[PDB]
């Protein structure tokens, strides 16, 4: 089974993907996580990607498409989390999978309104030792635990990211809907409720 998690930044896609991977044994492919590691390690990919990410822009398609070929597993069910983000990326994924006799089985669209997006992202915090994601209101870090705020979770970058999402990524809704594989998730609900809907949708 191959899943794609699609939707505005802050919808809770990462959070749900991590849970589903941990509990059901999917391979979680987070382009954001992988890129952040690349930036940290100072790889050719990292150095090139860094500025796009800090500015809230998408990293160029060719780099991401290569990244996906590099990390796609020989076996296992997969969650694509934050990929694809453009039509060109979605077409390259279809091609890549077709060559492997595979296809996207479900595209879960995590719907949230802008107000919730801003609230979720502005409050997002990361434990730098473990990568665990918290929220200052909805899931605060344990007392005493040091966390950081991502530079792209600052207000003006969130604004850019949402524009970029609406411009480049939202067309994917129609792209996948035509194929009859688009599943709507009400991502504005609490985490446990969203996860139950994720499980129902994928059977
Ligand atoms: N599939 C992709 N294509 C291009 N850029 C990406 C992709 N995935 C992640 N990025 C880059 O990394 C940034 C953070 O992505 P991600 O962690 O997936 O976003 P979010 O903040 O919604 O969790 C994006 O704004 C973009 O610069
Ligand atoms: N269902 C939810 N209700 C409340 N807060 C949430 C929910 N899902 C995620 N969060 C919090 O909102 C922020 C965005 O979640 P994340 O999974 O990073 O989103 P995405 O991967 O879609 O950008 C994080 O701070 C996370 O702890």
């Amino acid at each position: 089974m191959i899943l794609v998690f699609l939707g505005p930044p802050g919808a809770g896609k990462g959070t749900q993907a991590k849970r589903l991977a941990k509990e059901k044994g999917f391979v979680h492919i987070s382009t954001g996580d992988i890129l952040r590691e690349a930036v940290q390690k100072g790889t050719p990919l990292g150095k090139k990607a860094k500025e796009y990410m800090e500015r809230g822009e998408l990293v160029p398609d060719d780099l991401i498409i290569a990244l996906i070929e590099e990390v796609f597993p020989k076996h296992g069910n997969v969650i694509f989390d934050g990929f694809p983000r453009t039509v060109k990326q979605a077409e390259a994924l279809d091609e890549m999978l077709e060559k492997k006799g595979l296809k996207v089985d479900h595209v879960l669209l995590f719907e949230v309104p802008d107000e919730v997006v801003i609230e979720r992202l502005s409050g997002r915090r990361i434990n730098p030792e473990t990568g665990e994601v918290y929220h200052v209101k909805y899931n605060p870090p344990p007392p005493g635990v040091k966390v950081i705020q991502r530079e792209d979770d600052k207000p003006e970058v969130i604004k850019k990211r949402l524009e970029v999402y609406r411009e480049q990524t939202a067309p994917l809704i129609e792209y996948y809907k035509k194929k009859g594989i688009l599943r709507i998730i009400d991502a504005s609900k609490p985490v446990e409720e969203v996860y139950r809907q994720v499980l129902e949708v994928i059977g």
